[PDB]
């Protein structure tokens, strides 16, 4: 319906709908397309506002840069079809927000909610976690070395570690593991009733998660730790303590924005590697590469497949003429592919250097736990490779059929020991 969609309409469907992200050959095809054709341009279809998509990684790098610009807060970040936008906003009292977590905010409240723990995660605080996330990634190792040379490297192993990461980042006791996965998997998981129905359902799990974080938050108040969740406890902005919405919400998105990118971008580098088994050949001779194969399982893999940006004045955009009230979707994967940045970006090789990748995002909401994210696959790879002197697939990977966070959910492999 609007005059300035450009973008044909089976391109349009293929890279805005979340059917196509299950099969590599069906997405990256249309990126390619967009980005030879039509690099920045307008898509509208149905069930939809109409957007602009941002394919290059020049203008996924420009537009992250300047949140005063392009904002988060002002609509939906996440993409969401019209109902289901309408659906959340029915449930969070008007706004296209679920929960007050840090990809709501624009600057300035922005800036200081991320203040609060933009510290703790850097890469000289992370670095004292070292010992525990080595704990932690010897027992997924011995979970795969128990199963006699075949599992699902997702479900069986890497579905674990990273959950256990963020929960230790947390605070949170090994004990709750299962009301972990259900937060992560079962509440905010991808859905692949009446809506008062699914409304009061929801209004009732989240009470019930949030009454849980605020035992931690009274807890760590009298009883201090080194902890995440102490840290946000005890945090005071304007001489008082931050309202239990915000610090819960924070607490939620740092276990949800942690475990299921990190686990597929693991499962990724599983794929490269079985696909190219020089490389693991490598990896083991050379373990001082390790770091470059994360860094380019998260490029290759590009799990978060999406976030979007509202346009907040008349602005310009690789010479396009992008309206106040206009609605940009931000491809990492896409941005990830570009020729122009990397050499033959379809090929998994953990040589690649430099590798300027766009998988953790860039600008104001770069990805907070970029460092975390880094540092346990580089010890959980550390652990791995040296126990396998083999690898390949079994089957087919199954990717998630999502347009935000997706990649590997199954990654049947065939190992042998070393
Ligand atoms: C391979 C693993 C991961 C990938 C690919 C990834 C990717 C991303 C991306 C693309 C964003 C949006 C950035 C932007 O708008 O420019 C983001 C935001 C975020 N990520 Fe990650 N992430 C990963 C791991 C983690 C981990 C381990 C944590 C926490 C322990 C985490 C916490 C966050 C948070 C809190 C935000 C929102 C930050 C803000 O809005 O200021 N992520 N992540």
């Amino acid at each position: 319906m609007d005059a300035r969609a450009t973008i044909p309409e089976h391109i349009a469907r293929t890279v805005i709908l979340p059917q196509g992200y299950a099969d590599d050959e069906v997405i990256y095809p249309a990126f390619k397309w967009l980005r030879d054709e039509q690099p920045l341009a307008m898509a509208h279809i149905e069930g939809y506002d109409p957007m602009w998509i941002a394919t290059k990684h020049a203008d996924v790098m420009q537009i992250g840069k300047q949140p005063g610009l392009f904002s988060n807060a002002e609509g939906s970040e996440i993409l969401y079809d019209q109902n289901n936008e309408a659906f959340m906003r029915s449930i969070s009292g008007g706004c296209p927000h679920v929960i007050d977590s840090l990809t709501s905010m624009d600057p300035p409240t922005h800036t200081a909610y991320r203040g609060l723990t933009l510290n703790w995660f850097q890469p000289a605080s992370i670095r004292k976690l070292e010992e525990n996330i080595r704990r932690i990634a010897q027992a997924s190792v011995q979970r795969l070395l128990d199963f006699d040379g075949e599992c699902d490297f997702m479900t069986d192993c890497a579905l674990y570690y990273p959950l256990h990461v963020v929960m230790t980042a947390l605070g949170v006791p090994e004990d709750d593991e299962p009301l972990m996965l259900k937060l992560t998997q079962d509440f905010f998981g991808v859905h692949e009733q009446s809506a008062d129905e699914a409304a009061r359902r929801f209004h009732e799990t989240i009470a019930t998660f949030y009454d849980y974080f605020n035992g931690f938050t009274v807890d760590r108040r009298s009883c201090p730790k080194d902890d995440v969740m102490s840290l946000l406890a005890n945090s005071k902005l304007d001489g008082n303590y931050i309202d239990d919405k915000y610090i819960n919400a924070y607490y939620v998105a740092i276990a949800t924005a942690g475990h299921d990118t990190t686990s597929s971008s693991s499962g990724g580098a599983i794929i490269g590697l079985s696909r190219n088994p020089e490389q693991l050949a490598l990896a083991k001779s050379d373990p001082a590469l390790i770091p470059r194969l994360v860094d380019e399982a998260v490029r290759w893999t590009a799990p978060v497949k999406s976030f979007m940006r509202t346009a907040l004045a008349d602005t310009e955009v690789r010479g396009q003429n992008i309206k106040r009230g206009d609605r940009i979707m931000l491809s990492y994967p896409s941005a990830n592919r570009d020729e122009e940045v990397f050499s033959n970006p379809d090929e998994f090789d953990i040589t690649r250097f430099p590798n300027r990748h766009l998988g953790f995002g860039w600008g104001a909401h770069m990805c907070l736990g970029q460092h975390l994210a880094k540092l346990e696959m580089k010890i959980f790879f550390e652990e791995l490779l040296p126990k396998l002197k083999s690898v390949e697939l079994s089957g087919p990977p199954r990717l998630v059929a999502t347009n935000f966070v997706g990649g590997p959910k199954n990654v049947p492999i065939r190992f042998t020991k070393a």
